[PDB]
């Protein structure tokens, strides 16, 4: 792809934070800790699973980033609405505000109800996220295999500011302990 140019400088939300995230002192990556990281709670943090948001808010223009995933088992990465639901049980869809994709069980699929298989050669260690506001446009490029496509979702109704949106995922297994990174420009 030739999207590189629109790269923005992404920061995690520390307040947005599961509580048993560890965001690093740059704000640049995120993993799971063994236990409650010792926060207060507030109305903003996801409560069921461990995600985070970036702190940075689009309404308008083309914005691209990069997300280093090497050795974890399990993540899930997009956007979503400003509004998406902190608190209980919810599915990752455009319908609740979300445009994403994961990694579960060794297989990858895009966050559509119902999710679609992506068919995926080469596993990604970095994922590139392109959005473009005005077109409806969310698309998805592995990194490690030179750019190439993994999914576009097109007619995006947004209906809002978007924020960059992570999941670290569980580490029942002890193997998805790695951490999400945002990869310098
Ligand atoms: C080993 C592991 O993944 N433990 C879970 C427990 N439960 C839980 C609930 C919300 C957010 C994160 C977690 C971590």
């Amino acid at each position: 792809h030739h999207h590189h140019h629109h790269m923005v400088h992404i920061t995690l939300d520390r307040n947005t934070a599961n509580s048993w995230l560890i965001i690093s002192k740059d704000r640049r990556q995120v993993r799971m800790g063994d236990t409650h990281q010792n926060v207060s709670d507030n109305k903003e943090r996801f409560s069921n699973y461990p995600m985070v948001l970036g702190a940075q808010r689009f309404s308008s223009g083309k914005m691209y980033w990069e997300v280093d995933v090497t050795q974890k088992e399990a993540w899930d990465l997009g956007v979503c609405r400003d509004s998406v639901q902190r608190k209980g049980q919810f599915s990752l869809s455009p319908e609740n505000g979300f445009w994403t994709i994961w990694l579960w069980q060794d297989s990858y699929e895009a966050g559509t109800s119902p999710q679609t298989t992506l068919h995926i050669q080469v596993p990604p260690c970095q994922i590139g996220i392109f959005v473009d506001y005005e077109a409806g446009v969310v698309s998805f490029y592995n990194i490690t295999d030179h750019g190439s496509l993994i999914y576009t979702f097109s007619e995006c109704v947004f209906a809002g500011p978007l924020r960059p949106f992570f999941n670290v995922g569980f580490n029942y297994s002890g193997g998805n302990a790695a951490p999400l990174k945002l990869c310098p420009l």
